[PDB]
């Protein structure tokens, strides 16, 4: 009866540039595929659907998780990869993205890009002629949110995404906030964006998400009031208050505004939910064991920044499950779009 | 015949085109074409299976580096990329030593960098095949790609029947190599640019002696209209190459500017089927930081080529770039394959 | 034996028995033979390995890559820039993330404490590819090389001297290895650069049980007499100050390995070793600047000794790969 390849047909050869380009059913399919690939890998029965494929991984910003997740997922699936890091390439200074896309599209079967304006990854996606995957831009981080939604499903009992309530605290207009809001809207979830109003997401993006959420039964709340924002949440999520590519000056501008939105044990208690779970895309500043994190926190008399060591290392934290799921979801994206 | 050539190429380095016969070069081009077809037909045999290859890059690269990686992967090899930082090379360890160490662990080595003398020392000391992926003096894999492309875009002409011009900095690596390749294959090449940037007189003298025996012709001129009349292909490259000081732009642009490839130049060929080539990367508009800043300083739109030419139907630059991979593959398979 | 090495980290030689070390060396010799005979069996097929380098490397990095590739594994090289490590993400966090995606992890970097943290938190085998304190893969390669270049001597029958900066990672590790394997080692250099007293004491206790001997001396003639091998390394290591050349050259100069030193062994078959990279002439930017400044031609070793029939440095370098292969196959192979 229901066994169908139509949906798989439609994903073939698509780019993965942002979640606004995908239907609710497409996103769910990607999540369900991710789950199946994760099980097959743990059961030792994984089938290689990217055998003989060559993939280019362009990184104009630093990465640990995203880069490793692309490499491992390709290797498990039978593909090879060429990593092109932030120096040593011609890209940007000597060669246009239009030119780079057409050259790489002649040699590789798929291309990942992490960098700056969403406009750049969109040009790559238009000119390459092979599938292009967004591994983070200034505006959106779509692979992260797939991982996050898989993680929420796994750490819930008998709930679909549409039944889940969560809050994101801090810099709500960074890539991860934007993307969470879009995904929540697509999947019918209840999202609260909790932070200072100057860092709320763009009004046009919010308006587009609200129109989406009207059709899916989702809810989107923006607030500066933590107690109101987190009450009843299944998950609390945060990220660094200053993102890659922004000025180091921005710490001075932001810490005093962002400080009330730190995820500490008080915040978890304000949920009223003893089963609440803590998520963070990573990397995180939760103590003095990084150079940047230590310097900033020392300057403001803090121990951690966006999250405390106590929350980050608690039984409530599921950040490493979430990080592992980067790899399974990126795999699903590659298999769906390029798998054969 | 082609079996003779294949036998003679086994275990050789690929350091420059002066190290090869006319027939060896033709064989490499023919092998490139066979490997390209096999890849598109899905019938490619993996002749580098179980081989491990090191790729040393002392300068930046997109095309060359990817072409080496992809060709190796398709042929069943694995690769280690060693970029301009993070290795011991140059600052802590001599090239002689690096060569002897890598030659013990890898089955072949690519090098892109500075003096030709450095790739020659690597090629002498490694004890495994060493392939030049660009030096200050020569860029031999690029020219194989260019000759394959010319053949594909000509209708039943052999290389010996082709006439082409290279415009601009004629003494850079690509101009030197085009002149050598043209002489070896019996072609008619015009090098068109300011006389101070003509290739070295000893290199020209050697290429003229080669050309005498192949029926090739080599012309050096400052005059564009004269140099490009009747050409099948026009070719150019950036006017300041990697490793030269960025200061060079300041007094090189004005000097070079008459040698820009624009639509007037194409019209001066008298040839409605004329095709445009460029090794890439190219400065043809304001969508690069360097290209925009240098052009703005002179109020220009593109540098060595205009957007109008680069994106026209006469341009074959992306066919030429894809052919980098197929030709590098043939080099590796010929020298290291079994 | 093989069973007991499965799933272990390889962080330093002090964590292993004499017999475990010998087994690793013997496995290295078997894998080397299989590779040259074309009969090598892939025991890491489908495995994915991460290679974290916080310092530069040519040999070590290449040896890990090639050994993985030959064994059917794939690798991700994470160099000193382009990752989140150190400035934006703690080692504890990096370890737990990588251990979820990879089957094994190599680390080259700074304090031993950092590799021990990685080893504790990753949850998969971790291998030390050089720290400030120890360099355990190098010494396996060195001991394989000594065996191959000796005729039917066991390690316990070998005498050797290490000259120069005896307290660097390589000296420390040579001393530990020698004590474990019952060898006679002389550390020959200025007293200020002798190894830590606590480390020496632990190695002496080990050596009493194996029949090894450890001598520290500032006298070259006494230190090198009757040696089978002479070994040296750069006088200033990665991560140390460039100012240290000013402090050290005058003190280290008398311990340069030149032809006189080889002659003081009284052994016409003496062999010369060096972990590499080496400063033996003016063909490196650092080596040339330093040597020019002090009116020298080579530093820790002369061109004459380095390129002589006595030098086995490139054999030693090739054995980096075969020994790293053994470590990976023993700890992760199936
Ligand atoms: N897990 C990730 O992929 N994290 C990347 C850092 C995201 C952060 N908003 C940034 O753009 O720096
Ligand atoms: N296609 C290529 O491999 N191009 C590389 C650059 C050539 C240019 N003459 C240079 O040396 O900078
Ligand atoms: N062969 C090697 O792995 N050499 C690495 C350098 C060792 C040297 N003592 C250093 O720490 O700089
Ligand atoms: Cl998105
Ligand atoms: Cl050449
Ligand atoms: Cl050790």
């Amino acid at each position: 009866y229901f066994q169908s390849n139509a949906m798989a047909f439609n994903l073939r050869n698509r780019n993965f540039l942002k979640l606004l380009d995908f239907s609710t059913k497409e996103i769910q399919f990607l999540i369900d595929l991710s789950a199946d690939l994760k099980k097959a890998k743990y059961a030792g029965t994984e089938q290689k659907k990217l055998l003989g494929k060559n993939i280019a991984l362009i990184f104009e910003k630093a990465s640990t998780r995203t880069r490793c997740a692309f490499e491992v997922a390709a290797f498990d699936q039978g593909a090879q990869v060429t990593y092109i890091g932030p120096s040593g390439s011609q890209i940007g200074d000597k060669e246009s993205m239009k030119d780079t896309a057409r050259v790489l599209g002649r040699m590789y079967d798929g291309i990942q890009y992490r960098g700056f304006g969403q406009a750049i990854v969109e040009e790559l996606g238009a000119f390459a002629g092979v599938p292009v995957w967004n591994g983070l831009t200034d505006e959106f981080h779509p692979t992260q949110i797939l991982a996050d939604f898989l993680t929420m499903l796994e750490h819930s009992q008998g709930k679909a995404l549409a039944d889940i309530q969560f809050a994101y605290l801090g810099d709500a207009r960074n890539n991860v906030g934007n993307s969470l809001m879009v995904g929540a809207a697509k999947m019918g979830m209840d999202i609260r964006l909790v932070g200072p109003q100057a860092y709320w997401p763009d009004e046009e993006l919010v308006a587009a998400c609200q129109a989406i959420a009207k059709q899916t039964g989702g809810k989107i709340t923006l607030t500066e009031n933590v107690a109101e924002g987190v009450q009843g949440c299944d998950f609390l999520y945060t990220d660094v208050w200053v993102s890659m590519g922004e000025s180091p000056e921005a710490w001075d501008e932001r810490v005093a505004l962002m400080k009330p939105y730190q995820v500490n044990m008080n915040v978890l208690k304000q949920t009223g939910n003893p089963n609440v779970k803590f998520m963070h895309c990573l990397p995180a500043f939760h103590n003095d064991e990084t150079t940047i994190g230590k310097q900033v926190a020392d300057k403001f008399g803090m121990k951690g920044l966006e999250v405390t060591e106590e929350v980050f290392e608690s039984e409530h934290s599921i950040v490493f499950d979430e990080a592992e799921n980067r790899m399974h979801t990126i795999k699903a994206v590659m298999v769906a779009t390029l798998g054969s």
